[PDB]
């Protein structure tokens, strides 16, 4: 990850104007509808939260979560770790970033600051839902003056996504001010 | 530098003790010691700063500023970036490092942040000394607990040092209430 921290514009973008931090969101929201295809009933939930970080959310099958031979760690945290611009590229830019894998009966949990995880994956529990969730604080040494969500660019772009992605549940929620969209388009 | 950064004990030793932050400094001096014994005048500054930071400064050649071929970068970029454990560890587990390197008639200058360099190696003017010097404040996500250095584990270790490196003369200086030690055999 050190390449990306290096020079953060080359892989996310502008870092100031607000378009390399929207486009955080929208990298976390193309591997969540990847994932949401998968399945049959397939939704994912973009939250804004009230301290200016974001999560999605999705009912697929989780991201794979068994110990990567070459690597030596959970094959999530090799996604999460190792260089669309990746989600690699999100977490490293992110001073902080929370992982839930719901998959196999099992939660299971790991928290990054600025691409590094403070403990290996663990299994903290149980479930009977499947799926992935990903919320990320943008890195303030990084984003710099555009530093909140605009609800408007969010909003405008995952109803553009939605007609794309057949069958996909979309939701969209502010819990700054309450405000929430769903975009469902069910063509073909 | 992540392998670092995921598990700080096993390269620095002890992180909320006290014993990882003090290895710190002596991962640089064993560097200042290397370059401070190739010179002629054979001298290092270890300086504690109000701040909390800690400098080490030798008189040596001044490390290597050329390119590296195969990485692409400054040597000296190198030599902070890439895997005794090394001040690549140092530089990891710094919030902030400062480098400055006198050498071939130039002033080198360089920032890092939580070993990211924040421009490459750049000649910020001329001299006529050489040497290099590393200010470093050791990050605070890092080291809990104890997070201050303490003047005795610090003139401790350098004066073991002075002993086996006899010709090297070790200065210490504590800017916090005007403490100072001269170690030389
Ligand atoms: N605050 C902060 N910024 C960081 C950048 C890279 C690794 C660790 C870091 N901690
Ligand atoms: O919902 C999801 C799924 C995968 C990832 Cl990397 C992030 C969010
Ligand atoms: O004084 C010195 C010399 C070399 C290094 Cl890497 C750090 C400090």
């Amino acid at each position: 990850l050190d390449a990306v921290r290096k020079r953060p514009g080359m892989y996310i973008g502008d870092t100031d104007d607000g378009t390399g931090l929207h486009h955080m969101v929208f990298e976390v929201v193309d591997n969540a509808i990847d994932e949401a295809l998968a399945g049959h009933c397939k939704e994912i939930i973009v939250t804004i939260h009230a301290d200016n970080s974001v999560s999605v959310q999705d009912d697929g099958r989780g991201i794979p979560t068994g110990i990567h031979p070459e690597e030596g760690v959970s094959a999530a945290e090799v996604i999460m770790t190792v260089l669309g611009v990746g989600v690699s590229v999100v977490n490293a830019l992110s001073q902080k970033l929370e992982l839930v894998i719901q998959r196999e009966g099992k939660i299971h949990r790991q928290i990054y600051e600025h691409g590094v995880p403070q403990a290996p994956l663990a299994v903290t529990g149980e479930t009977e839902k499947t799926g992935t969730m990903v919320r990320f604080w943008p890195s303030l040494e990084t984003f710099t003056n555009v530093t909140e969500f605009e609800y408007e660019i969010l909003a405008k772009r995952l109803r553009e996504l939605s007609f794309l992605n057949s069958g996909v549940s979309i939701r969209l929620r502010d819990k700054r001010d309450g405000k929430e969209d769903h975009f469902h388009y069910e063509g073909g």
